[PDB]
């Protein structure tokens, strides 16, 4: 069965910047953000899914029960809260995030040995990839 739990190191990351565009994070930000590669270190623990996005710069953590609509807060992002759920469909973990902007969610899956996030908001499409790891390195 389809298990996320792992270490992930950025590989490719496509379109980020029309993606920080399209959800109107400042453009100092969206400087900074384009020179990052962020790791994920995931824990899928039953259906809680914990899915820590980590950067030199700033981190974004997600902690949520799948099936669950949760308040989704995108403090370092874009600032704005979502109303969130995240479902699985089949081997892929579908999220929709209800607010401001139309469109926004994301769909994750693994091949192989990669993990593959497309992120989507008002039409626009982000890709990135993610190869699994084993050196670890300590974290909050
Ligand atoms: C815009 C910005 C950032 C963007 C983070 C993003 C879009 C995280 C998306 C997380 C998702 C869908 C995770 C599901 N694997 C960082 C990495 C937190 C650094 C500070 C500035």
């Amino acid at each position: 069965p389809v298990d996320f739990t792992g270490y992930w190191k950025m590989l490719v990351n496509e379109n980020f910047e029309e993606y920080l565009r399209a959800l109107d994070v400042n453009v100092a930000l969206r400087k900074i953000a384009n020179l990052l590669k962020p790791d994920k270190e995931i824990v899928q623990d039953g259906d809680h899914m914990i899915i820590r996005t980590l950067s030199t710069f700033r981190n974004y953590i997600m902690d949520f029960q799948v099936g669950k609509e949760f308040e989704e807060d995108l403090t370092g992002i874009d600032d704005r809260k979502c109303m969130t759920t995240v479902s699985w469909d089949g081997d892929k973990l579908q999220c929709v995030q209800k607010g401001e902007k139309e469109g926004r969610g994301w769909t994750q899956w693994i091949e192989g040995d990669e993990l593959h996030l497309e992120m989507r908001v008002e039409g626009v499409v982000c890709k990135q990839v993610f190869k699994k790891v084993q050196h670890h390195h300590h974290h909050h």
